């Protein structure tokens, strides 16, 4: 019933009892484990999800069974009975957003979970207003390089009405231009979104690091294009502490990691546009974004500037170049006074979070394959830590692309 | 469309479906409620159905399903179980089964080599002394003066009303771990218990960082007997670095032959409690895990100090830098010494070729992503980007409790 979780570096053992509170099935069965997969393959339901969330909320403020708790359940029930849905109070919304971050099994930054600035954008009626809200989010979150975690929450989904959506997967993303020679200029992950922007009237550049406009969509309307004021998008030129030629590569990356295509679920309510941001863990940039074969793919270039032997895998040229690239990102961000956390510091804080959560809730949902960094896996403490994965609500969730 | 797990490669955008998992007869640890896949360790009628299933697998592999010889073997196996409670594998059945168990092992990245496995039948073994002889032969053959060859030696199966053949050591070759008076450990902390067991059984212990352990071998219903491997049979490689000249002065070394000796080999319901197998190392096994794990030799800080790195801050990436050079040293030294080894790049590439082979041959391949992805430079290898389905097929290798 209760999974036994072991750390193999320390020999310590916990028991996850929190998993029992999961109301949603993952993709695994006793026959086969599908844990390495990236994506998933009435009014009484909503009401039960609502009562549960409201119960969580009043529990969190040490007010269970109190009159305001009882009265709040009646409101929710009254509203659902009459309208098929209900609405959250701002304080409840704030609670729900923090819990969803807390419950996100793939996020290594969760030690920070209680410190989230929540912007209520539920009074938004147009793409233009979404743009204003997003611009303020970016300004606030970026804070001249001293990054602060934030989420802005747009109006919830409603029956038989189009969703508010941000079409971009992040608020800040570099264009990928499919050249005719089959190659890709810029970021290949973004070829499609780049093409949608062009179709909807965007004048493209021809750089490797052209910041994309946002396609914002108000319900049942064509999306609208919005260029971000370049002074809002903080960026960090990449150079290397000891290799002078590195800066010549023309490499750079943006400060603000803001996810804008995930769905936020709270108490049965769904928020289809609720962009959030924290700060980068350096491997996301140095390893995945810059070195993935299907991304900027710079490994061989850097390796050659380092005069390494590309001819054979056994010279570990890839491993060597990857380390210098990650060191460059960390150095550069530190020099530009922009918040960043290395994979060692991050995983150490995550272990502390696991311990905090073990005492607070009896467990912590974690996706080992995502928590372990893409380089130097076993060099970090989380590699040696068993982990249980499961879905708790409030939750962040993937959703289909609006097109 | 298809009612089977959809598996995606995110580097190449290609998709497959695993139909093979439908053949899984054993539940793993996961449920729809929670995934437990990161966990390291999470009656005649029964035997007969396992036996019938294996015999069917065997006759399929030789393309004789439905044949007279197929149906006679089924009747032959059921008769044996009916009168003895158990049965016995033909020689070629054992060879097939051993290979299929390796082919089926979700955690082994070396499975491209699965068809090339030398199977030594030792089911006639009747003493601990004889077990030692068979093991020495295995080591000699498998080591082959550095030109390593995959092999397994199969000792007699569990018999009802009789004690097991057991090799107490977790590997045929492992280094002693001596608990110190200050609480530290000299040698390999992984092997402290087995080391103390060897001493309790009369071994005269050394006091180096790399003393080869003797073997504790247990014949049925007898106390384990102790055997020292003649040093010339145990091939070792002193570790040096191709450019850092001081690395050789660290006096680090590792053994050539990676031989797992404590796992249970299950075929058709028959259980072989002693069936040691060996391949060749993937270099990260030694350079990253054995040498840099905090609870193993833990040499990262020592090497980083020699490299004059800033060990006072995480953001200098001193651990990453040191780990790279250690792995390079491992590869460089094995190659210099002409001892077979494979780096994590070549290994993972070959495993991808294996996935493609198995997709065509069986409609999938059970694989443990957390074990297949190497402990350094994960996303720089192609397997990181490959979704993987994990499930238990049989024949299988399984963990089994330590015999003490
Ligand atoms: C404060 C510093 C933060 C750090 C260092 C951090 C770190 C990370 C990292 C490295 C990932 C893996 C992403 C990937 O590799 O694609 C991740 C995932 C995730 N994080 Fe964070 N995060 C932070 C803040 C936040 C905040 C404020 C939220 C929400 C309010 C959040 C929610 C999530 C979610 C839902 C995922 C999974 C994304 C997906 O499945 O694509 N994180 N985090
Ligand atoms: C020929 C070259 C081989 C290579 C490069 C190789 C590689 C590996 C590696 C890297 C692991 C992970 C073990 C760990 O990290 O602790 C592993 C596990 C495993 N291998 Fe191999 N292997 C090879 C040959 C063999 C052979 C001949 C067999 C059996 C017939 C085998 C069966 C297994 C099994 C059962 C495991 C799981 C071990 C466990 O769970 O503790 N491998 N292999
Ligand atoms: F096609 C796809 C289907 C599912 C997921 C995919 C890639 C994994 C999703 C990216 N995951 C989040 C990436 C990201 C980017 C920027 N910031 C964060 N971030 C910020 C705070 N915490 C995480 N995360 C592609
Ligand atoms: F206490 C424990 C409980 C379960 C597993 C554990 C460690 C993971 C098992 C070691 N796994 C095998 C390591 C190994 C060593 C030498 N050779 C191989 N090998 C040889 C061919 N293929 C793999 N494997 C401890
Ligand atoms: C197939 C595999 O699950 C996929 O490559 C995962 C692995 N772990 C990851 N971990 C993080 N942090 N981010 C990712 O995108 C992925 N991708
Ligand atoms: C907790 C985690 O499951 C454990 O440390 C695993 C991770 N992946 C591994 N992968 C391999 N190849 N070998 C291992 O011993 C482990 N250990
Ligand atoms: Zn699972």
């Amino acid at each position: 019933k209760f999974p036994r979780v072991k750390n193999w570096e320390l020999g310590s053992i916990t028991y996850d009892t929190l998993c029992a509170q999961s109301q949603q099935d993952g993709p695994c069965t006793p026959r086969r484990c599908l844990g390495s997969l990236v994506l998933p393959r009435p009014a009484e339901q909503l009401l039960s999800q609502a009562r549960d969330f409201i119960n969580q909320y009043y529990s969190s403020i040490k007010r269970s069974g109190s009159q305001a708790h009882e009265e709040r359940l009646q409101e929710v029930e009254a509203e659902v009975a009459s309208t098929g849905t209900y609405h959250l109070r701002e304080s409840e919304l704030v609670f729900g957003a923090k819990q969803a971050w807390r419950n996100a099994p793939r996020c290594v930054g969760r030690i920070q979970w209680g410190k989230l600035q929540v912007f209520d954008a539920r009074d938004c009626s147009s793409a233009q207003e979404m743009f204003t809200y997003i611009c303020n989010h970016i300004k606030y979150a970026t804070n001249r390089g001293n990054l602060r975690s934030a989420i802005t929450v747009f109006p919830q989904r409603a029956p038989g009405r189009g969703d508010f959506r941000i079409w971009n997967s992040q608020l800040v993303r570099y264009a990928g231009y499919r050249q005719q020679d089959g190659s890709v200029r810029g970021d290949p992950a973004n070829v499609e979104i780049t093409e949608l922007c062009i179709q909807h009237g965007w004048t493209p550049g021809n750089g490797r690091f052209d910041v994309l406009p946002l396609l914002l969509q108000a319900p049942d309307e064509a999306p609208e294009l919005f260029v971000l004021p370049p002074e809002l998008v903080l960026e960090v030129p990449l150079e290397h502490p000891t290799l002078e030629w590195f800066a010549a590569l023309g490499l750079r990356w943006y400060a603000l990691p803001a996810v804008s295509n995930m769905l936020l679920e709270i108490g049965g309510l769904e928020f289809s546009a609720a962009p959030f941001s924290g700060w980068y863990m350096s491997t996301e940039i140095g390893t995945r974004n810059l070195c993935d074969p299907h991304r900027y793919n710079i490994l061989e270039d850097v390796a050659v500037c380092m005069d390494l032997d590309t001819r054979t895998t056994s010279s570990l040229w890839k491993d060597k170049a990857a380390v210098e690239i990650n060191l460059a990102v960390l150095h550069s961000f530190q020099l530009a006074k922009v918040t960043i956390v290395d994979h060692h510091a991050a995983t150490v804080s995550f272990m502390k979070h696991l311990d905090n959560e073990q005492k607070a809730r009896g467990g912590c949902p974690a996706d080992w394959a995502w928590i372990v960094p893409p380089i130097s896996g076993s060099l970090t403490p989380v590699f040696h830590q068993e982990m249980v994965n499961y879905i708790l609500s409030p939750a962040f969730r993937y959703q289909p692309d609006p097109w």
